[PDB]
């Protein structure tokens, strides 16, 4: 029903043009203000569409609709690889929420049903065509061979990958590599591999959607996380699984290598069955099977000022989200996480934050750090969130 | 960060101080009553305005105290047949003043409290040790007087006469122990098991200053509980004396009645630097904050250790603890009677052994062979431990 924007707001990310030029509200005799460079609390975007999912990238948005209509996906914000497809004119940054093409076979019939976005590439997701990318392709995070002299800006490039073992379910960018979860409960990787964030067992350039194997051999992976450089996985039954950059203590417990090009199966005593993970470019984020957020890694983990790096799943009081005597059902039921900040959404369709206030990309007014989790406010219940490095998005009902 | 005490295990004699605990109570203005169980298995918030700096759990009762100048310096709840909790009901249901016979009311401070099977220490800290509750083994450091009745007493007794200021008190089941600031240990109550240390197994009904394997020591911690006991130097040197039928002493006596203290030697140890006794199991914690367990029960190394005459270290992985922050360790070791308690240096309360009537307060009502993390809403500072309750002092998170 709604989309609010909020956090750095000079790229053009959050797709209100007046947001970077002296405006002012409506108000006949109300004289134009100066604007900053943030907008630091939710704003309602004015676009007529019915959008299920949106993606944040460094300091791009993109936004899709599940419509059978050729006009399926908006972007705005940082455009200089094309991360956004081409749009007209010169423009480097893109104001306003603008129509992405996609070379659909059939663009009256197939719809989209998810966006993606890293550090310059995007993904989309489609029900019947594959998976398309756009963007930067320098490190193969686009899915097709590197070019090595290729422009990037304003280009009409789109990929199309539908080498996988089944229909691809989720789409995840990490910060300069892409990650594909089929419905056959198995993961294929592209892009960068120096940390090892391919978790192919090398540490080189991948420029084509490759399995993974080592500890996901066999397992039913229902989710994937990633965002930076780090990488989760999440399985059926429980299971916890990681490879890629571990210099802040992400995968610690398993191994001392910072560099982890193998994934790895994670066991945690106390976390119980994993549900939903989520992770950032230090942190990382899990939701177990009674509602319950566990942080680790490094930074404003959410935990106090004194909580600053752990090398094992620390749990956020549930008081934190609201439990209480008088509301005992309290319970958190979807975690996301930007690149150095995090959000849970409870139960209760209420939404809170925490972790680094950069450029108000929390949504609470005051631009100060938040070291426990905090409640936003907007005239909506949160459905979702994308959050990206120093702006979000939120997906709510009326 | 206001003060929070949390309560839980077995109810139904008073000792958590809830009275709506043993009646039918209830959420909202439309909930209908309930019935109540006699245990409280989750840590829940007892209301108090005083502010309790020392908690101390006998069996079935409970002694908190405060620091202040006020008058009013300690409050009891629980079973008070004996007048444990002094004059006051053979069972006290909510926190209720306890009266001291201090000579200077709005000067002295009580400094801490003792609880054992049916007798109580306050130490004050310019007026000595006061003692209540049951003398029939002299206990409470006066004559045994043959028909005494316990029940319904003023009686509280003043001992103002030791070699130097008493900087710790502990009860055991039937006897209590006095730590001096000269590093010096008395004892005084039943000796049948050698749990006084005097070199004999008579009652002792005055305090009496320890030898053996004591002279000369700096003692800066005893512990006891049940009829075994247990003392700390300030090197890291560990003693222990008492009751050994279940392996406490075993590794350097055969005996299973020691009334002289023995030096304990074990190489694999550090430097002791807390200890913690139970009544049939022993803890110790070292300078590397590492946790060791030996004697009889459930240790906390799985079902299959039983028993010990030499302490076994329980991996600090079990608490949450990686190598790559060895500053972060367990702070804070206690024992209950059939359970044991530990806090680390993260602010976490872990529990194991016996569950007796919901004691670890995890919900869950079966043993724990394995430290188990106690989710409240707080952060624990320390802890309490009696036969099936325990209580917790805490601070807000906010």
């Amino acid at each position: 029903d709604r989309v609010f924007v909020w956090g750095f707001s000079f790229s053009g990310a959050l797709g209100v043009p007046s947001f970077v030029v002296p405006s002012s509200g409506p108000g006949p005799r109300a004289g134009a203000r100066p604007r900053r460079r943030i907008q630091p609390v939710p704003y309602r975007l004015e676009l007529d569409q019915k959008i299920s999912s949106a993606a944040c990238g460094y300091g791009f948005t993109l936004l899709s609709s599940k419509t059978a209509d050729v006009t399926k996906v908006w972007g705005m914000g940082l455009n200089k690889d094309s991360q956004l497809g081409f749009h007209g004119g010169g423009y480097e940054y893109v104001l306003e929420p603008s129509p992405v093409s996609l070379p659909l076979d059939r663009p009256q019939e197939t719809r989209v049903l998810q966006v993606s976005c890293g550090r310059a590439h995007s993904l989309v997701l489609t029900d019947r065509e594959g998976v398309f990318s756009m963007g930067n392709n320098s490190y193969g995070q686009c899915g097709r061979k590197v070019v090595e002299n290729e422009i990037y800006s304003e280009s009409h490039r789109v990929h199309r990958m539908q080498d996988f073992d089944g229909q691809v379910v989720q789409v995840a960018c990490g910060q300069d590599h892409s990650l594909f979860l089929t419905d056959k409960g198995e993961v294929y990787s592209c892009g960068w591999g120096a940390d090892g964030q391919t978790g192919l067992g090398h540490y080189n350039i991948t420029s084509s959607p490759t399995k993974l194997g080592g500890d996901l051999a066999g397992v039913n992976v229902i989710q994937v996380a990633t965002y930076g450089d780090c990488c989760l996985a999440v399985s059926a039954d429980g299971g916890l699984f990681g490879w890629g950059n571990s210099e802040y203590l992400q995968l610690a417990s398993v191994t001392d290598s910072t560099q982890v090009n193998v994934p790895r199966c994670l066991h945690f005593s106390g976390v119980g069955k994993v549900r939903q993970a989520a992770c950032g470019g230090t942190g990382c984020a899990v939701l177990n099977g009674e509602g319950h957020v566990f942080v680790w890694g490094y930074g404003i983990l959410g935990k106090g000022p004194n909580l600053v790096e752990s090398a094992v799943p620390e749990m956020i009081p549930p008081t934190l989200f609201g439990l209480t005597e008088f509301n005992p059902e309290i319970q958190v039921s979807r975690i996301r996480c930007g690149l150095s900040h995090f959000a849970a959404l409870t139960n209760k369709g209420e939404l809170f934050v925490w972790g680094k206030n950069i450029r108000g990309c929390l949504g609470i007014g005051r631009l100060e750090d938040q070291y426990f989790p905090w409640r936003v406010t907007m005239p909506g219940e949160p459905v979702d969130v994308a959050c990206g490095v120093d702006h979000m998005v939120t997906l709510a009902k009326s």
